[PDB]
């Protein structure tokens, strides 16, 4: 499984982009972010979004350090998250998942490997 490396200073915040894009198919999407480390798995946030500019309906959220970005810009969509107040324990793989459940397609997903580093 391919993963993009991203780095962030301890105690700061990181924007984790969801880059799913669709001209005419960004409609009533189900989404989920997950976290994986060696022997850890968590669902971080889950919900639905009506379109590219609507208020996402969040049905599950593991931690208030996570917020949705609240905007779109180029390839970063409204499903992207910001994780604040970073701790070394936050290092690990963060995966977004998007699906239109009325369609037959496989889910779309990509993984970011976040590494938290020492403050200077």
């Amino acid at each position: 499984g391919k993963a993009t490396d991203i780095y962030a200073v301890n105690g700061t915040e990181i924007l984790l982009p969801c880059t799913f894009s669709s001209c005419f198919g960004f409609e009533d999407l189900h989404f989920r972010w997950t976290y994986n480390s060696s022997d850890a798995f968590k669902i971080l946030i889950e919900g639905t979004v009506k379109n590219e500019k609507s208020d996402p309906k969040v049905t599950l959220k593991d931690d208030d350090r996570i917020t949705l970005v609240g905007s779109t810009k180029e390839k970063m969509n409204n499903i992207s998250i910001v994780l604040r107040d970073l701790e070394f324990s936050d290092t690990g793989k963060y995966t977004w998942h998007v699906k239109n459940p009325k369609e037959n397609n496989l889910q779309h997903h990509a993984t970011i490997f976040l590494q938290v580093v020492d403050r200077l």
